[PDB]
Formats: structure tokens, C-alpha cells, sequence
RNA sequence: UAGAAAUACGCGUUUUAGAGCUAGAAAUAGCAAGUUAAAAUAAGGCUAGUCCGUUAUCAACUUGAAAAAGUGGCACCGAGUCGGUGCUU
DNA sequence: TTGTACTGTAGCGTCT
DNA sequence: ACAGTACAA
């Protein structure tokens, strides 16, 4: 009855154990059920459990962004389109229909292939005018004459469509900020000064020149824009277009005068990385730069085109990965000067003007969220009236203090500590006393601080200077005040980590210094860092700021919407200046002040239990089925895998056992705190002294005997260690022939060891999208879209393997044949296969299935083959090994100390004699060798690689036997767990082998493990169909 | 050190449009041009929202729509991935 | 016409 | 892990 439980928590894998007192490791005969001749296995209660490590949400957080905002661009269009439609489809209904059918071939357009104006000669006239849509941007914004109105909505369709961004809040010389920027550093600190006032940023940066003569001018003192006219990024890249028409013509002159050899190659190869490949192909600037500048840097009269090319301004794209700095007031500059232009011959354009402008102007709140309607787990919104949310009438429909109430219960965290608190922000003023307190407590006195003392030395230094230093203390209070000649200081080297630079910050800006003195305005102060710290937008941050009129009301007051704060604290305040102690009656903060100039710090506080705060603490964290029990957690969602693996395999390892439960459990920096408390709850919640193992200790016991560790040899280790920390738990428990059974329960060469299986949740496919071609293997992207012509996906993630038996026909003359196989089902085919299977088989085309014998086979199922070969299961088309070696200890003993010469020299006497001890018996090496080749033509069934290794190592075995012995650990991935790599021996890389083969687990056995592996069902499918 | 959320840009990819010309039966060779635009950016789903869809959970069997619950003996000697002995109902 | 090997193939930056 | 060419039948 009597049993202890070792545990290992990782990433991806956990190893279980299970282990009595006198350290016998029970071994027991176990059901094993299905159509196979066995009815009894017998294992050992030993295993381990490896799986994937889990994703953690933020690469979700990203697709799922960037879908909304795809969907809100498309949105836009169609509002734009929506306004434009009324008036145009009386000169084109069709225009909005040939831009959506524009993707399509010219049969599977319904109206013309040319999209602007339905006919070849016209489109070809508006190319051959407007060579760019910035082309027609300058002439709508310059001109004032009467335009089509396909033009001037091909104009707002580009312009809001790509819009810039949103870091400007303003409307919108540059010599002059930086003259006020290096000024407010000057008086920001007393540091770096300036080498002269007379810096002109004008004449130094936005001059023509690249970005190091720029730097190394602007340390010997110490964007792009033609006209004032408008339209100056049209008129900006419009140079650039005619920039690079110019040098295009004069680079075909050049190198048709001076090298026709290589103008085929540049000009015609779209592979060869030039100027076909900087077009057609796929060749960044960069790198076409960087293939380019040779030819111009051995041969003459290319001097300017250097020089541009230093610049990067050589021969540019309007479309470029720089526009990301573009702000979209100059986008709603250049449409307000179009709609002032076009407004007189289109008064449709003068009704709705500012709902255009609206429309590039508008932007959901960094607090408002998605406009669910209750649709979705994220949103916050609760809107006035049940309206269809438009950016003409956001803020009508939307309770914008609601929302933002919703905003503010939901984004700041709750301390660690005291979890029904919100936190304070890192910038709140008591978070600045705090972390200073904090600071001050751990610094002495001779000649610590006094409480009356810290209360003078803040009053004089810390209400007037940023910036604290210990010398500053010794010559500014203690030689001015109370008169010492010095006093020992040693808490902080030189100047202070941590300041109150926000209080620094209201002394500032307001007036009324007392009312940030006085200690009754804290709580409003709060409230006005947090507001700051929540909104980075100006609309609520204003409004928070409005409830405190009657306190003040000048321009000071208006001047805070503009400064703004980031991130969040993890210190709350009924914490620290919250909860008070019995007998003494003084806070956290209480006690940084003072405590007899002997103070203590604040951890010091928390672990003390002869103060109250330590009982007071874990009644504060003292937070149904499992799996909403454990869904409420804290914890990333790769690290939670573990913990569900970890209640699951602890369960049913209660459920093997008869039901009965363990004496102890051992498991193994804040997070393994906060899982033995957790696990500690199931024993009032669901039906076992939990005791904390240190690593380094279990290293240490294993550095003082025989049984090292290896990893690359097998996955053993995985619950060695588990039954490690069994044995150090329980015998650590029971104390400035056991002894004796160790060394044979280690040497155990059966181990449950079991791969999770699960289905492959996840993307698509891999991403990018490949041109068209005619193999049947491209993903229909679209439903319309057929991959013949318009390409497609290719490499799908399949999520599991599907077992058929039917009848399959095949041949020129059709004959209706009997098949078993097994099939793959990807992501997007799960859903309609687990809608309806038998009427998805039968489109694929099988006929007559077997409804009752289909078998879910995910990833890593695992078969049993013939001789013992046990193979895992991959895909549908790719298996992958299962087999594992087992060296007796003498032979991981002689293979680890062989290499690792200088960590065997740390004790000479004991392990460097031990070192010439495996200089001698080098056949131990050759023992390695003949189980590695036994093991491979028992199972790995490899013939041309063996004989390579074994020439290899005759050839090579002359060599020093540190080398010897770490290319033999090299030598495991022919045999390690998992799937062929590439892998490095002394003289060649040996390339792995694919086993495309799944014709041989057909007819093998299935072998369905538990969670712990203890319990088998062994389906053997040449029985079936 | 972190977890989890919101609002946004700029590219990339794919297809189509931006008439290629000459000598040419021509398989080809020479010349001209090349910068941009549209659409999509997980198939799609129904609560039809300017929402959601790659995060989390998942051996087999029997019940339960499901959630969920249930279903597989022990002592000993050995160890090629586990083998057998005996007791038991 | 159906199996084995070698081989290239693999959405991101930057912003809060 | 998947995709395609280029052989062995």
C-alpha cells in the first residue's frame, strides 16, 4: 500500500515515478485490451511524459489584430464606396464591380479587363499621363480644372487605403525644436552640455547626405521636400519617379557604350539579382545595392551615381518599406485640398465633405475596443442606443465613461501578493516614496537612518532636487545640520537608483506648491497618475481631469493633457501603507521610515512571522471541475501544459495503485511556489505532504556516485530524475538494502516513457503564397479562386491521420478493389470531417467505408512492429522512430567522465585517476559502438549509413579520447528519440533518412498508452479490414 | 522576468491591368520598356457584429445530447524495453 | 503506372 | 514536415 510519488516539472516534459521505502521499484502485470492475443504486460511503475511545449497566445494576439484591421480598411472602402456609388453609376455602374473582378482572368471577369475605363485606348492614355497614381495625386491637388470622377476616386480610394500614422495629434522650423530640445535637456540635467549654441539642425541633417557624413559633421560641430506649394509628397516622389526614369536611361547608355556583356545579365536574368531581378523578381534595395555598386566601382563615370547610392537614393520605389513615418495629417491635408478643388463641379462632394474627411480622420480608441454588440470575449463597450456604429456618429452611439470603465476593471494586474488589489502604476508619487524608502532603509550610519531624520533629509533634499547621492547627504544635511565631520555611508553606490520624479513633475507644472505637500491630496494626485497612465489619447484624459475644477482651473490645469505615462507597477496600496500590524501599528511604509535607526527592509518584514504581516498574507491568497478549476489560473498557457499533465498523470497514478493515495509527493522559482500551494488545495477540493526539491541538490548527490547523466543518449533521464527526487525527498523526510537497490532500480531497462498525442492545432498552411502552376497539390485560397491559375498554399499542417478500410477503383479498366489505408485530415477539412465523415470519404473517393472501424490517429501514435519495432506516427505520410537504448551504467560512467578532461581535474586525486582509467578499457568505446549497430539492425534497419560510421570509425579511432567519447555522444542521433537529423561525426556529416513508408504500420499493431502509459489498448489493424 | 488585452501604420506575396517592337515558317537573336494600380492576406462561420476564426483542452472503451462520470488484482525470482511462477475470484 | 532518394522549401518590421 | 524531379520497378 504504503508509496511516495517523484516529480520533475519542465517545458515539455513530466516525469512521474513511483517508489516505496525500502527504494523497490514494484513492478506489476497489466490489462492490455483490444483484438490482439495478449491480455497481460508487465511494466514497471516508471515513466515520463514528453509532448510539445505549448504556444503562448501572443502570435494569435497578432493574426487576430491584423485580420480586424484588414476587415476595418475593407470596411472604410466600402463606406467610400458607399457614398461615391449614388452619383457614379450614372457614368459607370459597373466601376466598383470591375475593381472587385480585377483579380480575376480575363474569361472570369464578367465586364472588361481593364478595370479604369472599361476600354484598351483610354486606360493606355491614362498610363501613358499619370505614370503613377501620384501622377494624378499632384495634378487633382495642383490643378483646378474639372476631373473625372473615376480619377477622383481612385485618388481617396489610395489615400485612405494607405493612410499613415496616427503618432501626430496635432494639425500639422525643425532647427528651432532642436534648439528648444537640446535647451530642455540642458535644464533637464547637468550633463552632456552642448559645444555651442549656434547648432543649426537644418543645415546639418535635412541637407542632402548620407546617414554617416551626416553623423561625423554633426560630431565635428558638437523627409525630402521640393516646394512650399502643396501636394509635397506627391511632388517628393514624383522627383523620385523622375529621378529614376533619368538614371534608368542613363545606366542603359552606360552600359551599353561600356559593357554589353553584362546588360543581358542585369536587364533580361530576373535571377541574378539585377535590375530585372530588383523589378520582376523578388530583390530588395539593399541587396540589389550590394550586387550593384561593383560594376559602377571598377568602371568610370558613375561618381554622382555613388554618391546616390551611398544616400539610398538611387534609383527608388515609391512603394517603400520607409513610408512608415509618413503621418496622416499631410494625407488629410492633400484631400481637403482636393475636395476644396473638386467641390464647385461636384456640390454631391460639398454635401458630405467632412464625412470624408471623417473617414481618414477617425480611429477606434486605444480604450474602446471591437464594436461587438456581446459578439466577443474581448470587447468592453456598452453603446447608448442599439445603433450600426459608423466613424460619422462613433461618439453619439458610444458611452465612452462606461466604456472606459470597462477599460479600467480590466487592464491593470492585481498585485501578487495581495490579489484582490489593483496595482499602482510604476510612476504613481506613493510608488516613487516606496521603491526611495526601499532604497533609504539599506543605508547606514556612522559617525541607519532615523525616522524624524528621514523625514528632515526628504523635507530639504528629496522636496527640491531630482536626483540623490549619499555624498549629497554627508555634506548637504549631516555637516550643515546636526554639524558631523562625515559620516560611513555605504547603501548605494554614489547616486540613487530610484527618485520621486514624478512629484518632481507636479512641482512643475502646478502653482500651489502646498497642495503637493500636503499629504491629504495624495488620493486626487493618485487618481490624476493613474488617469495618465491609463489613456494616452486626449479625449477621456481630459475628461478625468475636468472632475477637479473646483480645486483649480488655470492654463497649468489645461497644460497636463498632453504629457503622458506608461506601464504598471506590481505593488498595490493596501499593501504598503494598507495593512497594519497588531502590535506595532506601523504599515510597510511605517517601517521604511523608522525603526530605532536599525531599520529593516521589506522582505525582511514578510518573512518575519513574529509580526503580523506574515499571517495576514497567505489569507489574502487564498484563491467545481478540473478543468474550469485550473482555467482561472494565472501563468503562461506554455508553462499551464505542464501543470494539467502534471494533475492528470498524479490522478490516475492514485487510479493504477488501487485507489489509494501516496504518503508524499516531491516536485521540483515563484511559480513552483505558487504550483505547491496549488496542488496543496486539491486535498480539501477533490478528495500527501508536498515537499520542495532543490536541483542543485539531486546534482550534487549525483556528482557523488557512479550514476551520471547523459542527455543525448536516451529519454530515461526524464524519470531517473523523477525517481531522484523521490529518493531525496523521502530521505531528506525521514531525517555573515535501499543502498544496495538503488544501483539495480537504475539499471532498469523498461520505462514507460509515452509521447502525448494530439491533434495539430494551428494555421493553414505555411504562409506564403506560391505563383501558379499545374500540379493539383496547390491550396485553393479562394473558393472561386482555382489554383490552376491563380496559385495558392502549398505545405498544409495536418491535424491527424484518418484509418479507412473501403474499396478504392482503380486502373483504365475500372475494377472496384479493396484498400486499406490511412489518410490525412488538415485543419480545414477537420471541421467537415467531424461533421460528417462517411459523406467526406466519399468525395474524395472511397466508396462503401466502414462507418464503425474509422480511427482518429493523431500525431505521435505510436505502432508495434515485428521484433519489437515500435515506430511513431508523424503524418500521413512521413513516420518517425520509437525505440529506445538502454547502456548499462558502467558504460554512461565511462562515456561521460572520458569527455570533459578539465571538469574531472577539479579533484585530481580521486577523478583524474579516474580519468587514466578511461584512457585504459577503450573497448567500453567499442562496446558503444557494437550496441549502436546491434540496436540499428534490429530496428533502425539503416544499411549504407552503418557501413560509412563504421569505415569512419576504423579509419578515425586513433584520436584522443575526449574527442572520441563527445563524438560518440554526437553518434546518438541516429538513435535519439524523434527524427533523423543531420549530425556531425569526426570527419563527415552523416544525412538523415525520410521513412515515407507508411505501408508497414498497416498491418502492425496499434498501441494506444494512457496519460501515464500504465494502461494499453492493442488494436492489430492486419485483423481489420 | 513575465502572463493577458486594445488601437495603428509600412512592406512582402499572388493574379490581373499598364498593347512590347523588328528580322522573322521559325525553334531564336537583337532593340524598346520596366517605378504604378485593383483585389485578397488564413477556407470561411452565424449571435450578421466595422464580430469571430492559428492561444488553451484532448490515449482506448462503456454510459451521458453534452458537461461529466465510470471501466484494468496481489507476492516472488530474474531483466533486450519486460518474462514467468504461485494465490485469488 | 507506383516506389525510393536527394533536394529545396519555410511572412515580417515597427508602433504604441 | 512537405514538394518535386528523376529514376528503379
Amino acid at each position: 500500500k504504503k508509496y511516495s510519488i517523484g516529480l520533475d516539472i519542465g517545458t515539455n516534459s513530466v516525469g512521474w515515478a513511483v517508489i516505496t521505502d525500502e527504494y523497490k521499484v514494484p513492478s506489476k502485470k497489466f490489462k492490455v485490451l483490444g483484438n490482439t492475443d495478449r491480455h497481460s504486460i508487465k511494466k514497471n511503475l516508471i515513466g515520463a511524459l514528453l509532448f510539445d511545449s505549448g504556444e503562448t497566445a501572443e502570435r494569435t494576439r497578432l493574426k487576430r489584430t491584423a485580420r480586424r484591421r484588414y476587415t476595418r480598411r475593407k470596411n472604410r472602402i466600402c463606406y467610400l464606396q458607399e457614398i461615391f456609388s449614388n452619383e457614379m453609376a450614372k457614368v459607370d455602374d459597373s466601376f466598383f464591380h470591375r475593381l472587385e473582378e480585377s483579380f480575376l482572368v480575363e474569361e472570369d471577369k464578367k465586364h472588361e479587363r481593364h478595370p479604369i475605363f472599361g476600354n484598351i485606348v483610354d486606360e493606355v492614355a491614362y498610363h501613358e499621363k499619370y505614370p503613377t497614381i501620384y501622377h494624378l495625386r499632384k495634378k487633382l491637388v495642383d490643378s483646378t480644372d474639372k476631373a473625372d470622377l473615376r480619377l477622383i476616386y481612385l485618388a481617396l480610394a489610395h489615400m485612405i487605403k494607405f493612410r499613415g500614422h496616427f503618432l501626430i495629434e496635432g494639425d500639422l522650423d525643425v532647427d528651432k525644436l532642436f534648439i528648444q530640445l537640446v535647451q530642455t535637456y540642458n535644464q533637464l540635467f547637468e550633463e552632456n552640455p552642448i559645444n555651442a549654441s549656434g547648432v543649426d539642425a537644418k543645415a546639418i541633417l535635412s541637407a542632402r547626405l548620407s546617414k554617416s557624413r551626416r553623423l561625423e559633421n554633426l560630431i565635428a560641430q558638437l523627409r525630402v521636400n521640393t516646394e512650399i506649394t502643396k501636394a509635397p509628397l506627391s511632388a517628393s516622389m514624383i522627383k523620385r519617379y523622375d529621378e529614376h526614369h533619368q538614371d534608368l536611361t542613363l545606366l542603359k547608355a552606360l552600359v551599353r557604350q561600356q559593357l554589353p556583356e553584362k546588360y543581358k545579365e542585369i536587364f533580361f536574368d530576373q535571377s541574378k539579382n539585377g535590375y530585372a531581378g530588383y523589378i520582376d523578381g523578388g530583390a530588395s534595395q539593399e541587396e540589389f545595392y550590394k550586387f550593384i555598386k561593383p560594376i559602377l566601382e571598377k568602371m568610370d563615370g558613375t561618381e554622382e551615381l555613388l554618391v546616390k547610392l551611398n544616400r539610398e537614393d538611387l534609383l527608388r520605389k515609391q512603394r517603400t518599406f520607409d513610408n512608415g513615418s509618413i503621418p496622416h495629417q499631410i494625407h488629410l491635408g492633400e484631400l481637403h485640398a482636393i475636395l476644396r478643388r473638386q467641390e464647385d463641379f461636384y456640390p454631391f462632394l460639398k454635401d458630405n465633405r467632412e464625412k470624408i474627411e471623417k473617414i481618414l480622420t477617425f480611429r477606434i480608441p486605444y480604450y474602446v475596443g471591437p464594436l461587438a454588440r456581446g459578439n466577443s470575449r474581448f470587447a468592453w463597450m456598452t453603446r447608448k442606443s442599439e445603433e450600426t456604429i459608423t466613424p460619422w456618429n462613433f461618439e453619439e452611439v458610444v458611452d465612452k465613461g462606461a466604456s472606459a470603465q470597462s477599460f479600467i476593471e480590466r487592464m491593470t494586474n492585481f498585485d501578487k501578493n495581495l490579489p484582490n488589489e489593483k496595482v499602482l502604476p510604476k510612476h504613481s508619487l506613493l510608488y516613487e516614496y516606496f521603491t526611495v524608502y526601499n532604497e533609504l532603509t539599506k543605508v547606514k550610519y556612522v559617525t541607519f537612518l532615523s525616522g524624524e531624520q528621514k523625514k528632515a533629509i526628504v523635507d530639504l533634499l528629496f522636496k527640491t532636487n531630482r536626483k540623490v547621492t549619499v555624498k549629497q547627504l554627508k555634506e548637504d544635511y549631516f555637516k550643515k545640520i546636526e554639524c558631523f565631520d562625515s559620516v560611513e555611508i555605504s547603501g548605494v553606490e554614489d547616486r540613487f537608483n530610484a527618485s520621486l520624479g514624478t512629484y518632481h513633475d507636479l512641482l512643475k507644472i502646478i502653482k500651489d506648491k502646498d497642495f503637493l505637500d500636503n499629504e491629504e491630496n495624495e488620493d486626487i494626485l493618485e487618481d490624476i497618475v493613474l488617469t495618465l497612465t491609463l489613456f494616452e489619447d486626449r479625449e477621456m484624459i481630459e475628461e478625468r481631469l475636468k472632475t477637479y475644477a473646483h480645486l483649480f482651473d488655470d492654463k497649468v490645469m489645461k497644460q497636463l493633457k498632453r504629457r503622458r505615462y506608461t506601464g504598471w507597477g506590481r505593488l498595490s496600496r493596501k499593501l504598503i501603507n494598507g495593512i497594519r500590524d497588531k502590535q506595532s501599528g506601523k504599515t510597510i511604509l511605517d517601517f521604511l521610515k523608522s525603526d530605532g535607526f536599525a531599520n529593516r527592509n521589506f522582505m525582511q518584514l514578510i518573512h518575519d512571522d513574529s509580526l503580523t504581516f506574515k499571517e495576514d498574507i497567505q489569507k489574502a491568497q487564498v484563491s467545481d471541475s478540473l478543468h474550469e478549476h485550473i482555467a482561472n489560473l494565472a501563468g503562461s498557457p506554455a508553462i499551464k501544459k505542464g501543470i494539467l499533465q502534471t494533475v492528470k498523470v498524479v490522478d490516475e497514478l492514485v487510479k493504477v495503485m488501487g485507489r489509494h493515495k501516496p504518503e508524499n509527493i516531491v516536485i521540483e522559482l515563484v511559480e513552483t511556489r505558487q504550483i505547491t500551494k496549488h496542488v496543496a488545495q486539491i486535498l480539501d477540493s477533490r478528495m500527501v505532504k508536498v515537499i520542495t526539491l532543490k536541483s542543485k541538490l539531486v546534482s550534487d548527490f549525483r556528482k557523488d556516485f557512479q550514476f551520471y547523466k547523459v542527455r543525448e543518449i536516451n529519454n530515461y533521464h526524464h524519470a531517473h530524475d523523477a525517481y531522484l527526487n523521490a529518493v531525496v525527498g523521502t530521505a531528506l523526510i525521514k531525517k555573515i538494502r535501499d543502498f544496495a537497490t538503488v544501483r539495480k532500480v537504475l539499471s532498469m531497462p523498461q520505462v514507460n516513457i509515452v509521447k502525448k498525442t494530439e491533434v495539430q492545432t494551428g494555421g493553414f498552411s505555411k504562409e506564403s503564397i506560391r505563383p501558379k502552376r499545374n500540379s493539383d497539390k496547390l491550396i485553393a485560397r479562394k473558393k472561386d479562386w482555382d489554383p490552376k491559375k491563380y496559385g495558392g498554399f502549398l505545405w498544409p499542417t495536418v491535424a491527424y491521420s484518418v484509418l479507412v478500410v473501403a474499396k478504392v477503383e482503380k486502373g483504365k479498366s475500372k475494377k472496384l478493389k479493396s484498400v486499406k489505408e490511412l489518410l490525412g485530415i488538415t485543419i480545414m477539412e477537420r471541421s467537415s470531417f467531424e461533421k460528417n465523415p462517411i459523406d467526406f470519404l466519399e468525395a474524395k473517393g472511397y466508396k462503401e467505408v466502414k462507418k464503425d472501424l474509422i480511427i482518429k490517429l493523431p500525431k505521435y501514435s505510436l505502432f508495434e512492429l515485428e521484433n519489437g519495432r515500435k515506430r511513431m506516427l508523424a503524418s500521413a505520410k512521413q513516420l518517425q522512430k520509437g525505440n529506445e537504448l538502454a547502456l548499462p551504467s558502467k558504460y554512461v560512467n565511462f562515456l561521460y567522465l572520458a569527455s570533459h578532461y578539465e571538469k574531472l581535474k577539479g579533484s585530481p586525486e580521486d577523478n583524474e585517476q579516474k580519468q587514466l582509467f578511461v584512457e585504459q578499457h577503450k573497448h567500453y568505446l567499442d562496446e558503444i559502438i557494437e550496441q549502436i549497430s546491434e540496436f540499428s539492425k534490429r530496428v533502425i534497419l539503416a544499411d549504407a549509413n552503418l557501413d560509412k560510421v563504421l569505415s569512419a570509425y576504423n579509419k578515425h579511432r586513433d584520436k584522443p579520447i575526449r574527442e572520441q567519447a563527445e563524438n560518440i555522444i554526437h553518434l546518438f542521433t541516429l538513435t535519439r528519440l524523434g527524427a533523423p537529423r543531420a549530425f556531425k561525426y569526426f570527419d563527415t556529416t552523416i544525412d538523415p533518412k525520410q521513412y515515407r513508408s507508411t505501408k508497414e504500420v498497416l498491418d502492425a499493431t496499434l498501441i494506444h498508452q494512457s496519460i501515464t502509459g500504465l494502461y494499453e489498448t492493442r488494436i492489430d489493424l492486419s485483423q481489420l479490414g
